[PDB]
């Protein structure tokens, strides 16, 4: 019993609307690069008509909690847009509530109850990322786990299942059937061509996936993936960016009226 | 020395990953002769429509090759019908255009030979136990032998149990060996030992690149897996919406 | 620097893939004090008569350690218990002499790192999104941080949907990491989203060759996946006659 | 509708009996050397106690058939053993049945029920390599292809399963699996290692299969398996097999009294 469609600040994710954007580096850094990268992806958002959700992580985990806060709050005042992070534990939840209008629960989490029941009762948008170790059929009673809670907001994103040794693959048939259990389907198109233990496939997952029909987009971006402090093998360059969005734009177009 | 051909021209028809999708389509086997004509001119019909080549597909000898001469003087297209042995391809060769090797035999250099000497043009079906870079050297026993001109079909891969899988990296992959590529939208859906996602997968391929579509249809799928007829002018336009994005880019 | 020990002892215990097998056995969940000395008992009843070394387990925190406490000053065994967060590291460590990485949390540094820093033996349960040799920079993070006393548990490995497999390379494989290698034959067996096969994979591992067996057992599983206790003797009987002759060969 | 016990020539397969052996390079050679691989298998399963079938194949395929057969025979003049050869069409099962006493079935062509039946009808026994796509269940319905057509002798054949790319994996639960459908189950050590598209997991592997029960094991082994004509990186050195056999006669006698 999830909403079919989700209203976020200024941004609506549903499997019926024009596409929306998670996007942002892994990790939150100095503040001078958390609105650089913002700034950036609001401006190239803007101009495409594309809601955008400013993404970043504060632990670390496989700048901390306070810091992380405040700049997450002054992007806030200054961009507008809802923001996104990651949570661990359930006193994080709590923590971050005040701020965070998307709490995400990792992939490895996402099996963790106490914490789905956590975020849920918070009463944010709630995002849980498929572990690649579940089924697209799984998802029902995790995402049961936030709606039977009294959290009607949840988002489900396809990152990937394990395909043999250091390798993931993406089954297009999962975004049909998290679809149909009625929350906004997201893709995460760079966690899904990692090597767990590639960048030259997102754009190929995010056009497949797209093409299928999804409310939203995760990508993780940076300036200088190779150099970036997590993560870096798979984020897309920021200045690549607004190429990728105006392909996966032309494709939606077509994938929404059908 | 002989390379594989990124273009492959066939009758009236033209495989590319350049190109505009084209189709391979039919029944999974020759029924009778009516049959034949009535798919054929069904499947025909919604392809001049779209303006999209047509190749006509049926599996079998002698009656079935006399079929496939007459839907070809009737219809003009080129036609497409699996082969199992050596002795299969040299009877078939004289009359069909495309000589599909399955995907349980996709590693049988023997086969992979006989068909590359009849000079047609070979698809060969991606075995769902090969890995897309494997195709390199399945390709190279048919170029090896003298002909350029291989089709490669993207078909699944198994995924633990009585599951298939499409990765959608195997497309460019592929596309990379220098073939055209060809999405096998029916048997990529597959519960080995799904029609439901069949649309889901020729979506997500098409999007991603491909030279053309492989899809099995029937009047009556349920007395023949199969994409009804009725359903293909649908699936086709909106394959082709996709297609001109893909092909642009 | 600082390398995994090929033998870890952990009080009266010896967990090396040269010595013979070594038991961690136990409920899932601690239940009440009562339900713990009976368990116990009736478990190292059994390892006294095969003369095998018991690590005695149990999820939960106040009272599970008095639990745990009682158990040890009565039965002298070594006892085992999962942590989630760097905070209780640090509470069951003055009580609980083999700390536990569950699967799912098998990659989390922070977490690693704190269970090092207590001195105690770790045992990382192998994440079934992981290969076997994935463990390599997993065990690091335990040994780099200064704690030589790691054991590496395989529990399966995602194959498909809703399946797990057993890849018995894992065995060799991780034993070349350095640590000791523990077999969890309960959780291999899960269908995730079986107790049948349980002996199956056992017998499989012991004769590949493992430091240790990893079981969870109940008295009456169904009212609790565990292997009822009334079947633990004549299994590690059985395991006990492999385990000789691999240990010898 | 299987037999338990399968009885060829002077062996015995079920897997309740001592482990049998068949064993070969996987290609026949020359004359020369197939009787001294011969001589040597038959020298060192004598010495063991254990029953061997004597295996090659003579289609390539990804010697010939009339060179092969007349080895063979002389072979089982020579040696007093069964043999046991893949094939590929109707038409070979009828021409190697009347030298061949054992037909196998290769992995690739396991699904194909026309040749089933074939080599069903010849009523020699017939070992059926499980294909890498299968499923251990999946088995019941190519097994019965065999024993449905009449032919109640047939041997079912472990040698691994896809597991994502170039990789396979033994699932030690298809053993006792297939063991339930009542046909003696075989063990392939040196195909359930290879990558597809190793030899150091060969005794790992078989040491697993034999503690679970099996009827018998499939290895193939060659005097030099580096510079053999094919599949050589997967096969035994002959002059290891003394030493695995002994290791695998070990934990046998433990496994089949329980």
């Amino acid at each position: 019993t999830a909403n079919s469609t989700v209203k976020v600040g200024n941004v609506t994710f549903s499997n019926s609307a024009p596409l929306a954007l998670i996007a942002g580096p892994c990790q939150m850094e100095t503040r001078d690069h958390a609105f650089e990268m913002a700034g950036r992806l609001k401006e190239m958002t803007d101009k495409l008509g594309i809601g955008l959700v400013y993404k970043s992580s504060f632990d670390k985990a496989n700048i901390g909690l306070e810091k992380a806060l405040e700049v997450f709050s002054d992007l806030k005042k200054e961009y507008g847009f809802p923001v996104l992070t990651d949570i661990h534990t359930e006193e994080q939840c709590a923590a971050v509530a005040p701020v965070v209008d998307v709490l995400q629960i990792p992939a490895f989490l996402c099996r963790q109850t106490d914490l789905l029941i956590a975020a849920a009762r918070t009463g944010r948008v709630v995002n849980v990322k498929k572990g690649q170790f579940l089924a697209p059929w799984d998802m029902k009673n995790v995402l049961a786990k936030i709606t039977e809670s009294g959290n009607p907001n949840v988002l489900a994103t396809e990152r990937g299942v394990s395909f043999g040794y250091n390798t993931l693959v993406s089954d297009m048939r999962a975004l049909p059937i998290m679809a149909g259990l009625g929350a906004p389907v997201i893709f995460d198109a760079t966690h899904s061509v990692q090597q767990p233990g590639q960048r030259e496939f997102v754009e190929t997952l995010a056009r497949a996936a797209v093409a299928v029909g999804v409310a939203g987009f995760f990508i993780e971006t940076h300036e200088d993936p190779d150099n970036a402090p997590s993560d870096g093998p798979n984020m897309v360059p920021i200045d690549k960016m607004p190429a990728l969005l105006e392909k996966l734009m032309a494709f939606d177009r077509i994938a929404k009226a059908l």
